[PDB]
């Protein structure tokens, strides 16, 4: 239950200003970070489930690719989405850090992130399915959730507002929810709405895909459904606005924890109740700066992730 990661990213252009010097190593599964000031304060240690290096660029051999990330956490958190159970994966960090270039990545040299590969390896599973027995389906549905009214990232309007079903439970009413049947199409959709994305990456984006398993039982000739909710993440920069993001983190990490009465706490939480916990694994990944200026933010992110155990 519960899985997190974290991921250093290289240099940007401020820190690479700032000369800021590294203060972030790794060793398998162990991020130590070195305080600015004291140069010795040898790098304090933290351990994750994986502790991903991509300090440098696709060259290094030691470097954590897009498909390294995507294989050790995706991968698997897609294949409990078959055994029929609910995923939700998360990117959580300081702006800039990662979450992003993590959970969406770019296109050339197939930097894809975790939503474009998971989409295109579930849409991959389903093609080459030869048991006419089973037939597909594939819904989807993208949004942002700010000063926790939520944003249909795939649309037009009607600002909209997540209700509490009776049963159901809940949901984010006239919120698009469209059927796909093809990895492209499906792509089409990615790039339309981190398109729609101006903001100012202050919103929690929120990719979910209801995968539905229809099974045509040969004997009793009954067709039994199975349906999966997967539900991709990237979280605020957890560094009024401030309050909703703040609320909503927290409340996840009181949570985590937990998994391993807080809810309704917030939107984002009181959102993914099908997702956060009850039950399903879920996961998370950390973005981390390398830069000695972001110390106390780089380490403030390294303890909730660490909390998340
Ligand atoms: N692991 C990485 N590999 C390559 N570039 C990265 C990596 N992590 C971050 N970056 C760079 O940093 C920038 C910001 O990452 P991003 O995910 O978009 O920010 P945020 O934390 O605000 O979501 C990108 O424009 C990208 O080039
Ligand atoms: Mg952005």
């Amino acid at each position: 239950s519960v899985k997190v990661a974290v991921r250093v990213r290289p240099f940007n252009s401020r820190e690479m200003s700032r000369d800021s010097k590294c203060i972030i190593q790794m060793s398998g599964s162990t991020t130590t970070i070195v305080n600015p000031k004291q140069p010795k304060e040898t790098p304090k240690s933290f351990s994750f489930d994986y502790s991903y290096w991509s300090h440098t660029s696709p060259e290094d051999i030691n470097y954590a690719s897009q498909k390294q990330v995507y294989r050790d956490i995706g991968e698997e958190m897609l294949q409990h989405a078959f055994e029929g159970y609910n995923v939700c994966i998360f990117a959580y960090g300081q702006t800039g850090a990662g979450k992003s270039y993590t959970m969406m990545g770019k296109q050339e040299k197939d930097q894809q992130g975790i939503i474009p590969q998971l989409c295109e390896d579930l849409f991959s599973r389903i093609n080459d399915t030869t048991n006419d027995n089973m037939s597909y389906s594939v819904e989807v549905s993208y949004m942002e959730i700010y000063c926790e009214r939520v944003r249909d990232l795939l649309n037009p309007k009607n600002n909209l507002r997540v209700r509490e079903h009776p049963l159901l439970g809940p949901y984010v009413e006239d919120l698009s929810k469209l059927a796909v049947t093809s990895y492209n199409d499906i792509q089409d959709l990615m790039d339309s709405g981190n398109k729609p994305r101006e903001t100012s990456s202050r919103s929690h984006a929120v990719f979910n895909i209801i995968f539905t398993q229809k099974r045509h039982d040969a004997e009793t000739n009954i067709t039994t459904e199975k349906v999966s909710k997967i539900s991709l993440v990237d979280l605020a920069g957890s560094e009024k606005e401030g309050a909703n993001i703040n609320k909503s983190l927290t409340t996840l990490g009181k949570v985590i924890s937990a998994l391993a009465i807080p809810y309704r706490d917030s939107v984002l939480t009181w959102l993914l109740r099908e997702n956060l916990g009850g039950n399903s694994r879920t996961a998370m990944v950390a973005a981390l700066s390398p830069a000695d200026i972001n110390y106390d933010e780089t380490l403030s992110t390294l303890r909730y992730a660490d909390r998340a155990k």
